[PDB]
RNA sequence: CUAGACGUC
RNA sequence: GACGUCUAG
RNA sequence: CUAGACGUCUAG
RNA sequence: CUAGACGUCUAG
């Protein structure tokens, strides 16, 4: 499987667009596929899904039970203005801690050019 | 002279914890207890050491001028998850080259009970 | 400054290896470079040493008196065993009070698959 | 395969008893048995035998063909007097250069408690 | 781990 | 500054 | 020269 | 164990 049909299968389940979800989807797949566990993911979000578990909750599972998503820092994204950030995140953006975890909702570090940092919390 | 005193001054000169370097001195070891050449590959650290190597460094200079470790495969160790994988060993996997070898820093093979296969590269 | 360059040049003032030292240089290069306070920790590293303090006393004046390491708690880092602690660390392990303080001498947490919690106290 | 039924299959091929091939066989079950190098050296034997060479032989062109015999040194087996080594080895007992290799002859060393030493020369 | 050569915003 | 590949210790 | 041997060395 | 190369000795 390729990062780009998993995003997209993964995108079929979410509502709505721009959302911390969908954001948290992209990030998934990209460390997903650097590491060769794309399979794996997609696997486990199978499972998730046909346990009853909405979508949401699945990703957030993929960040607890997959073991990359515990020793990677949460990615950091360099961009222009804050409102390069899609609307649906802007209520969730907040000052990154120390160290950040993926598995405790820090999805992406919004880094700005005029040095600025913004983590996104779920 | 022994494998367990060996590995302890290996480690003592290490950085960090559950490293590739780590997971190398084990491999070292293992070979070297295994065919009693404990104390050459001992000689070979300190004289590395004596050059002005890093203990990384060191490390690799006894794969590459102990002459064993060109004759032995990197080993295949069976692990039931990847989360069996010490953190800073993560992002040091990959898929492995048709015929890994270990002085080129092919440390060992990792063997999922999921079928995957990925080779611990530094 | 980079971590790597800072980082060699507190172990170049430093005696012996795998001290309390050398992990707390560890653990000062890793929140600085965090925070973009490398800069900042190598002008009073230098500072002291101009002024005639042991660079043990050095980074310990750095622990007190650089504010990120009284905002950030001592770093947690997950082990498999207790011998998994370079040797001269050892004596200089106990266990960890509720709120462990970097500018009290606790360089980092230890936490062991079999659930215990170490800290190293300078 | 396991390495005593390697031994056996060896074993099976050859004449007398206590001789320095059966003591060869010990030899190179022992060292396969170390590295995990079974099935190739079963292999080659198997490869010798279809060429139509000897069982000892065959056996010699394992410590020439499978590159770990020439980096593994003789084993030093630690004996009490000269008469407890096998008769039918007595004649090929001769003084031990500084580095024996296996594949230019040398079985392994016999070793007295005393301290004196001698080799087993094929 | 580190060095060299090359590629990418 | 962040990545990638190859090579070497 | 031929044939039996013993040593040394090389090779499988 | 086997084959080469080189010496040596013994015999015819």
């Amino acid at each position: 499987i390729s990062a780009k049909d998993l995003k997209e299968i993964m995108y079929d389940h979410l509502p709505g667009f721009g959302t911390a979800f969908h954001q948290l989807v992209q990030v998934i797949c990209k460390i997903g596929k650097d590491n060769n566990l794309l399979d794996t993911i997609h696997a486990e979000f199978q499972a998730s899904l046909a346990d009853g578990d909405s979508p949401q909750c699945a990703l957030i599972q993929i960040t607890k039970r997959v073991p990359i998503f515990q020793d990677v820092p949460p990615p950091i994204i360099h961009i222009r203005s804050r409102g390069d950030i899609p609307r649906a995140c802007q209520k969730s953006l907040r000052p990154a801690p120390p160290s950040p975890k993926i598995d405790r909702g820090w999805v992406c570090l919004f880094k700005m050019q005029d040095g600025k940092t913004l983590g996104l919390k779920i």
